[PDB]
């Protein structure tokens, strides 16, 4: 038996309890070693109801990306609604690893394996864990980096496809490599290569699988419209520096269009922090080459409003609330509780 229960959880890691990487030093201090005997136990003929739209490990998953960054990755200057703080700001070594989140004693984590789970309403494939796997914390916008991958058809979260206000998050089936980089020796300007003929085959299979969550209909993208350009351009973190990207040779219905697309970007050093409050600075770019090979596991979509007396969908990449960025991993977890 249980109940739908929330409490505080542990986190596990695999980290290297020498290396200078921001993530290993800080889930070193503030994690377990990884259950080095972990078991699920099939919870045979269950039928449990999921939520990831409503769901605690989010936020608690959200609280410690915001602290690991808060102690790792420090801006010269922040502009915190004017309480400006000068600080250190030293260049450091930025690449996620996996963290696990597990229950204490009296709590289990019941984990859906329906191949096709939209993250809310029923499964019928419950098991049991205590931890659950490898998530890394990928901060970034529009596209979800390094993920984890729908294991059939392309998937279409959303708390409420019919409420356009709320996000839509797609599980690609198939990673699409995004490769980035800042040439050695402006200093600023970088880009993104990415295959547009994998690029276009994907993006033409999540619009067929758009189509029928909206009666077949017309479904066009278009780069989004107005707001900060953490939202507007394909904003990542690499090796530290935070990477500006128009994505705007993506989300065009364009697709003589497939060859290698060259994606323009800029190191940003003035951030509008995803964690909330206001502004930062950061220093320059290190010498050398910046780069960052990812794949590209999940799109954050946002539905125009109002096509309802139309004939045609519009859909322009989202972003900026993190929570619903670890939200396209935690879907299939749920903490209940040992009653
Ligand atoms: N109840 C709560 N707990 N709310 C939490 C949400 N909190 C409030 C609102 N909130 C924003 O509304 N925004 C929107 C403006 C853009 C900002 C951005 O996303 N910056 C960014 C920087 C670097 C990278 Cl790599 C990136 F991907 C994104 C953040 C903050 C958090
Ligand atoms: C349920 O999930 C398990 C993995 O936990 C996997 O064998 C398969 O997808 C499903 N199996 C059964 C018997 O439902
Ligand atoms: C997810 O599946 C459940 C199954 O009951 C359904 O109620 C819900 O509307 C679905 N959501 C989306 C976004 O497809
Ligand atoms: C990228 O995707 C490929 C297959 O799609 C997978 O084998 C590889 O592990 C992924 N890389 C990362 C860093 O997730
Ligand atoms: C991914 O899902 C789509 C349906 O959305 C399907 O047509 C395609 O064959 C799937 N590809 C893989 C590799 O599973
Ligand atoms: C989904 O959103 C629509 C539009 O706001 C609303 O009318 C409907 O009640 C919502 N569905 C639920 C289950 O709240
Ligand atoms: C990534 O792009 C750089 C610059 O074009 C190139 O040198 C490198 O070989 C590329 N790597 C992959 C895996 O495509
Ligand atoms: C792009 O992807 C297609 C299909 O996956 C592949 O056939 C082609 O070789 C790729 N192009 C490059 C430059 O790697
Ligand atoms: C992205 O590039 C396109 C075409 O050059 C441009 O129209 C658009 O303004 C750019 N995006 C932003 C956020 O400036
Ligand atoms: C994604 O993973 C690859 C290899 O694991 C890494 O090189 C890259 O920096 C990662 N991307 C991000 C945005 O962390």
């Amino acid at each position: 038996v249980w109940k739908d229960a929330d409490t505080t959880l542990f986190c596990a890691s695999d980290a290297k309890a020498y290396e200078t990487e921001v993530h290993n030093v800080w889930a070193t201090h503030a994690c377990v070693p990884t259950d080095p005997n972990p078991q699920e136990i099939h919870l045979e003929n269950v039928t449990e109801n999921f939520n990831m739209w409503k769901n605690n490990m989010v936020e608690q998953m959200h609280e410690d990306i915001i602290s690991l960054w808060d102690q790792s990755l420090q801006p010269c200057v922040k502009l915190t609604g004017g309480s400006v703080i000068k600080q250190a700001c030293p260049k450091i070594s930025f690449d996620p690893i996996p963290i696990h989140y597990c229950t204490p004693a009296g709590y289990v984590i019941l984990k859906c394996n329906d191949k096709n789970f939209n993250g809310t309403g029923p499964c019928k494939n419950v098991s049991s864990v205590q931890c659950t796997h490898g998530i890394k914390p990928v901060v970034s916008t529009q596209l979800l980096l390094n993920g984890s991958l729908a294991e059939e058809e392309i998937i279409i979260r959303s708390e409420n496809l019919t409420n356009n206000a709320k996000t839509i998050i797609v599980h690609l089936n198939k990673s699409v490599e995004i490769n980035c980089t800042r040439p050695s020796n402006d200093i600023r300007k970088a880009y993104c290569e990415i295959n547009g003929t994998k690029w276009n085959k994907v993006l033409k299979q999540v619009t067929e699988k758009l189509k029928e969550h909206f009666n077949n209909k017309t479904i066009i993208f278009q780069p989004p419209s107005g707001g900060d350009l953490e939202i507007t351009m394909h904003s990542f973190n690499c090796r530290g520096e935070f990477f500006y990207c128009n994505t705007t040779q993506l989300f065009n219905n364009t697709c003589g269009c497939n060859g290698t697309i060259t994606l323009p970007c800029k190191i940003k050093q003035i951030i509008n922090m995803w964690q909330g409050t206001g502004q930062a600075m950061y220093a320059p770019p290190i010498d050398g080459k910046i780069n960052c090979v990812s794949n590209i596991t999940g799109i954050l979509l946002t539905r125009d409003g109002g096509a309802n007396n139309t004939s045609n969908e519009t859909f322009r990449p989202g972003g900026g609330d993190m929570r619903d960025n670890w939200r396209s991993e935690l879907y299939k977890y749920k903490v209940v509780q040992i009653e």
